[PDB]
Parts: C-alpha cells; sequence; structure tokens
C-alpha cells in the first residue's frame, strides 16, 4: 500500500556507526519501529564525529502517487560553533520516484572546539496537502566540531577553515595567502 | 660615493598617482628632497585606494659595499579593518646588488569599510652596524578598505574575502561553499 522509503545506505552507515548495513528510517510510508519511542532512540544517537562533515540519506516515492517534502527548519542552536545545517536540494520539492541521495551538511566554523545542537525539521505531504510524515516534534541532533589549525598557518589576516585550507582575503592567494 | 637606491617604478607610480614616472625615494644613499619636511610630504600622501591590495618598491645596493635592511615594525593600528602589512622578503637581510622588487601587502579583512592607519618601520645599516637610513620617526600611512560582497554570497558559514572569493570551511568547496 505505502510507497515512501527513507534510509541510510550501507556505505554511509559503516562510516557513521561501524556496521555496513542499510539503516531503515521509513519503509512503505511507515516510520521504523526504533523511532516510535524517540527519546529512547535519541539517547542511542552519539554526537556526529569531527571527521564527518556531511551525511547522505536516500529516499524514494516508489509508486505512482506523488509526494512533496519541505524543510521547515535547518537551524544551529550554537551559531558560534557550527553554522546552520544545509541540504543539497531545494527546500520544497517532489520526493523523487527514482531513489536519490540528499546530502545534509554540518558546517563547523573552525573557530571553537565543542558540540553544536541543531535541528532538521522536515515534513512529507501527500497530493491532498496533508502531512503524513515528519521529523519527531522537538528533535535535537548533535555535531562534534574542532578548532581549525592549518599547516604553516594563514598569513595576511587569513583564517584556517575546517577542511585545513586557508581562507585568504583580498588579492591574496595560495596555500598560506602569500601570492598576489 | 653613495650607492643605495629606493624608488617606485614608473608602472606602479601610474596605478597609484596617475603619472608614469619613477618616484625617487633614496638616491646614492641620500633621502629625496621631498622627504626632508616629512609632515608636509605626508599631507600630500592620500589613503591607498580600495583597488590597490599591494605596492611594489624597487631597491638596490649598486656598488661593492654591503648593506643590511631590517623591518622593525609592520603594524596595523586598526586591526578590525586591515591586518598587519606584510613584505615578500625576510625581515632581516642584505640589500641586493641587482635591482629587485619588494612587494608590501595591505590585507583588508573585508569585514568593515573604512581607513586603516599602519606602520612600515624599516632601517638600513652599513657593514659597521650603524643605521644610515630609516623610515622617518612616527610615520603613519593609510589604506582604504571595503566590506566584502561576493556574487551569490557564501553558504555553509563561509565568508567573502576582499578578492571576491568565498572563504569555505571544513569539507566545503567551490564558488559558494556548496560542494563536498
Ligand atoms: C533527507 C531527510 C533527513 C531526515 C533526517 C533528520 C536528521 C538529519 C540530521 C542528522 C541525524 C543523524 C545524527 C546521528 C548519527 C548517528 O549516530 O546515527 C546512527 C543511528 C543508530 O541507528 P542503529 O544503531 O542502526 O539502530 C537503528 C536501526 N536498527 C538497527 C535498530 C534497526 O541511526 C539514526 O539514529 C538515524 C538518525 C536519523 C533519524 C531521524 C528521523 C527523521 C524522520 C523524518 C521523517 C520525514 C521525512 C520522510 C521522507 C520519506
Ligand atoms: C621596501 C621599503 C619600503 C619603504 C616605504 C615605507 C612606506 C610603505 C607603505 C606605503 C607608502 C605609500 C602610501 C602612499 C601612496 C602614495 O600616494 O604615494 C604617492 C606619493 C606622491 O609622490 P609624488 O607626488 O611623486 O611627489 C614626490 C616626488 N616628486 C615628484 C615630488 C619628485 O609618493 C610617496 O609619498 C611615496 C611614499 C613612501 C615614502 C616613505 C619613506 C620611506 C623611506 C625608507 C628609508 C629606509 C629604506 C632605504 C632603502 C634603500
Ligand atoms: C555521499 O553521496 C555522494 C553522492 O554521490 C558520494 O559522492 C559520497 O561519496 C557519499 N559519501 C558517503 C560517506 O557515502
Ligand atoms: C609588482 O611586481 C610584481 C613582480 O613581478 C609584478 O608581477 C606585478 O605586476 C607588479 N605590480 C604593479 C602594479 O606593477
Ligand atoms: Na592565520
Ligand atoms: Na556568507
Amino acid at each position: 500500500t505505502g510507497s515512501l522509503y527513507l534510509w541510510i545506505d550501507a556505505h554511509q552507515a559503516r562510516v557513521l556507526i561501524g556496521f555496513e548495513e542499510d539503516i531503515l528510517i521509513v519503509s512503505e510510508g511507515k516510520m521504523a519501529p526504533f523511532t516510535h519511542d524517540f527519546r529512547k532512540a535519541q539517547q542511542r544517537m552519539p554526537a556526529i564525529p569531527v571527521n564527518i562533515h556531511s551525511m547522505n540519506f536516500t529516499w524514494q516515492a516508489a509508486g505512482q502517487a506523488e509526494y512533496f517534502y519541505e524543510f521547515l527548519s535547518l537551524r544551529s542552536l550554537d551559531k558560534g560553533i557550527m553554522a546552520d545545517p544545509t541540504v543539497n536540494v531545494p527546500l520544497l520539492g517532489t520526493v523523487p520516484h527514482k531513489a536519490s541521495v540528499v546530502q545534509v551538511g554540518f558546517p563547523c566554523l573552525g573557530k571553537q572546539d565543542g558540540v553544536a545542537a541543531f535541528e532538521v525539521d522536515v515534513i512529507v505531504m501527500n497530493s491532498e496537502g496533508n502531512t503524513i510524515l515528519k521529523t519527531p516534534q522537538n528533535a535535537i541532533f548533535f555535531k562534534t566540531c574542532q578548532q581549525a589549525e592549518c599547516p604553516g598557518g594563514c598569513r595576511n589576516g587569513g583564517f584556517c577553515n575546517e577542511r585545513r585550507i586557508c581562507e585568504c582575503p583580498d588579492g591574496f592567494h595560495g596555500p598560506h595567502c602569500e601570492g598576489t
């Protein structure tokens, strides 16, 4: 009957938790059993590690029915640690019929070491305009961020970003912002 | 008798003041006449414009005598506008026998619009260790800086630099910090 699916692919699941198995979140339009007691599920979710800058989710609307998604909130609650999370898709759109990857980005600013709390509130609506699936109410997620330290430092008022690349200002280029 | 020379080449002078003629600063080890009444010379020096990110000076120790230079202070007095000025040579060294270019950089941070005061205190010493030439005492120079505005903006907590290039953090690349 139901056709919506949302999962984390086996390869992405391995980098995140160590087990190379698909993590099912929604199957045939129904939330996975582990999600029903959300507070218990959240306490088993560790803070996203420093080596992970983004996460891949896979979704599909596998039948003939059309479904629409909308990202209602993409918000960091610790703006000095991490900027707002991002998605590589438009904020409102159609859930694709062919299985496709949505990349959620976690932009640590590289100014502070710490854990940033953030929100990803998304809804799925059917063609009657009713919300059929959504991020559990008041859900909070966590990301571990590190202070950036570039090899050899950044000159000319430049700053190191979390990819260990120098952020060079006006008329300055190269690995350490020396060139013109 | 004297052999030291310091000048601004005709091409650099044209971009700065509009006249394509070498500007002589030191000739045969003697400060140019316009420099004697330094306060009067300073009031004829306008703030370095926004389109100029660095300036080229040319120097030479044209004889057999050896001379040593030292940059004693490279300091911005308006750190929120412009970072410390820079030079593309070691802070202490030999004045070259072959005429060579020293590039002085003015790193506007791109966070504020305004004029930054700065210092470039340099000395030249002979082989007896005595200072024979130096930046006039208490000299202040000025640089016009602009707030950076990147076309299409910088995403994922990225910031625009004064070269109109996005300063992207961890695991984010491209013109607007979208890629992974
Ligand atoms: C692109 C969508 C992003 C929607 C997602 C919103 C959140 C995006 C922000 C990042 C969230 C991830 C942070 C934590 C990372 C992590 O450590 O995940 C590992 C956990 C552990 O999962 P596990 O250990 O495999 O156990 C569950 C599965 N078993 C094996 C029990 C069957 O696995 C998880 O707990 C997965 C966490 C995600 C659960 C959030 C529920 C979202 C439901 C949204 C419903 C509306 C959309 C429907 C679409 C058809
Ligand atoms: C790499 C050295 C940097 C040493 C330099 C230190 C300063 C570096 C910071 C930036 C300074 C430039 C900021 C102002 C830019 C500007 O508007 O310059 C234009 C002026 C106008 O010059 P003008 O209009 O041609 O008039 C003078 C020449 N006439 C034609 C009269 C003969 O031309 C000028 O006024 C030139 C300004 C520079 C004068 C500073 C004196 C420095 C003497 C140092 C002596 C020690 C070193 C001896 C070396 C052998
Ligand atoms: C995430 O998906 C993108 C899309 O192809 C892929 O290039 C990237 O390697 C994936 N990352 C992980 C950890 O699977
Ligand atoms: C400054 O000198 C460098 C050294 O070659 C040169 O590449 C640059 O074009 C010069 N800039 C100006 C304005 O003359
Ligand atoms: Na730096
Ligand atoms: Na930005």
